[PDB]
């Protein structure tokens, strides 16, 4: 459109014979997100919901991506252990690790997935060492109304990470940042979401309440729903993972959407209170394998396509079965080298688009039991 | 410093024995603006308070800069001295206008202030029209903490323009966002400061009480004070200026320190709960001259270099010699052309870095009554 | 705890409350348990045998800040 083509009626608020009051109010009243910041991005984006994910963002591992070949994890491994908390599976292996990566975009390519790719610097590092965790771009996924910079809870490595993801959306994809976590801690890219409106969170080592509450402000205000719901799970774990029962911080390894009002759960999730809002809420449970979650197979970190579709690790035959048994189709990928450290293959895609699905009313309206 | 000579030394909570769960809770504990955001970024910024000003940005204007350019202008005058509400001035001049905005530069470099300079494209447009307003850099001017993309009141013209300039400040100064005001109205680049912990806003066309909640409860986690205080003014105006009485809905011709526990003050901006306000807090009030404020001279729009001294437009004669009377140094800038437009030589200024200043409780402790 | 509080003979009266993960009263495959018996004891002044299963982190800082040591059990047992 010419720069000299445009008119007063281009402007949405603008009506010929308003009041200066009258346009001013239309304007403090549009909408954020479908009035400045899709409009200005030239696009939409986020990823919030179980609708139909069509772009993501992956990291091809370098030698600098491997956590075990920091020199503070050289100085001590019992530390970064400790922190993790994942069974010692051995060293990565970079060679088969870019293998898997290979994999993995193929199966988003297969399926009509856009996929980008982020590079990192050479011997990359912040302010307190080299980067670690830094191939799990999921900590970088963009909600509705844009990016989010996170305060991480127990890994030093991805201080600067969540800048850069911003960073390069910003300026590779034009969208926009939504806001900075400023207190205790908050990994909102680690949760997921099982409805349109329906967030899943734990409190953990990588949640407080209080960093909680400002995303989940944030979010709300961009969210496109009338209604903002937070299930907030309350694991028992120390750090990222509990070796002994299959607990974690994150929410992606506990807990995931598979269909319309179905999810995949770990047995070491759900409390009571939890159990209680699933119930109630007509969401019908479809049990992880036990062995399959607490040896770190990661077996709920699924990744949802759209309702009836998921990738999944290629190994967690017990819990895919039974994720095909309630229907669904499961994409099988091959995610060995990604488990030695804190996440699986969902953990490590940047989700920059899903478009609008289903509702929590859709769920409760669902007729199942 | 060496790829492999970092050590666990390097991460601040990390201490010889500390348990998982300790530092866990070490991280959850630090400070986002000194820990984060100020270390990625390899630098200090802010412009929050009235300490010692060291860096802005101009932008140096081209035909596009100037609003009667513009095709919706061109339709409707009368609908954009409406929205203005500042008299007519007769047409801006371009050469004039890149005169004075080079004098400001020199100005800026006699007194030791870095100036960086910021561009726009040819023939600059948002989704609703050429871009007008886009010369008032203040409007993105950075807090401790980072940037923040703006929801202006009544200007559609600057829809994707807080926006640009913050990703020019990621980009260009490595500075990141902090927030992205979502709901209401909030133009936060004109609001001032009077101490290092002390926010002047107004309610008016530009703000509202749900944007400036927002914007408010995000620059206090990152002030860098213990204690946050905002006062609001509540001027008589219904779009940007009121001609008849020289009320403004920007705190920035309204209001201004010129020194430590001393401002000046239009006579149209004092509510009586803002000026009970002041009085207790014990902040000398040097009132701008009727005239000079009603007529859009822009009195109260002073620059504070340092306590002590600012840049004030040349021919505010009768304010400029009631703040030397005050005891503070004026340094007299032409700003003609830029008053055809909703603001004064402050408002063109993006403010980027000033070093912490004088607190409240230094304005207390003065002892001048 | 309204009732016991009454007549516990002491001025304050402090509930922790565990939040496990089981739907019965134990989960087999974790070693979380619906009773506190079967998650936590005093086994003397401030030390604490404890599950893995057991300390969500609302508990384990309650326990941090209240000067609690904690002895953790087998997770095999
Ligand atoms: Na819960
Ligand atoms: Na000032
Ligand atoms: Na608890």
């Amino acid at each position: 459109r010419g720069y000299d083509d445009w008119r007063l009626s281009d402007i949405p608020q603008y009506k010929d014979g308003i009041s200066t009051y009258e346009f001013v109010r239309a304007t403090h009243e549009a909408d954020y997100r479908t009035h400045q910041a899709e409009p200005v991005a030239g696009r939409t984006f986020g990823f919030n919901g179980i609708g139909r994910l069509t772009e993501v963002a992956l990291h091809m591992p370098t030698r600098y991506t491997l956590h075990d070949q920091s020199s503070q994890y050289k100085e001590s491994p019992s530390f970064f252990q400790g922190l993790m908390g994942v069974p010692d599976r051995g060293p990565v292996d970079l060679a088969a690790f870019q293998r898997e990566t290979e994999e993995l975009a193929t199966a988003f390519e297969n399926n009509g997935i856009k996929v980008h790719w982020v590079d990192y610097p050479e011997e990359p590092a912040n302010p307190y060492g080299p980067l670690m965790g830094h191939v799990f771009l999921s900590w970088g996924s963009i909600w509705r109304g844009g990016s989010v910079i996170s305060r991480f809870g127990f890994l030093p490595g991805m201080v600067g990470v969540s800048e850069y993801l911003a960073k390069w959306a910003w300026n590779t994809l034009n969208i926009p940042p939504l806001v900075a976590i400023t207190e205790g801690a908050m990994e909102p890219g680690a949760c997921n979401m099982i409805a349109d409106e329906v967030l899943v969170t734990c409190l953990s080592a990588s949640y407080d309440q209080r960093g909680t509450d400002q995303l989940v402000a944030a979010i709300s205000k961009t969210s496109g729903t009338e209604e903002f719901h937070n299930l907030q799970l309350r694991p028992a774990v120390e750090g990222f993972f509990n070796k002994a029962t299959g607990a974690c911080a994150h929410p992606d390894i506990n807990i995931n959407a598979i269909d319309v009002g179905k999810l995949v759960v770990s047995p070491a999730a759900l409390d009571w209170d939890a159990r209680t809002w699933l119930y109630d809420n007509n969401f019908e449970l479809i049990e992880a394998d036990p062995d399959e979650q607490r040896e770190f197979l990661a077996p709920c970190n699924v990744l949802l396509l759209e309702p009836g579709k998921v990738i999944a690790h290629a190994d967690c035959h017990k819990t895919n079965q039974k994720i095909r048994d309630a229907g669904v189709e499961v994409i099988e990928v091959t995610g060995t080298e990604i488990r030695k450290a804190c996440g699986g293959i969902k953990c490590r895609v940047m989700q920059i688009n899903r478009e609008p699905g289903p509702t929590l009313a859709d769920v409760r309206n669902r007729v199942w039991r």
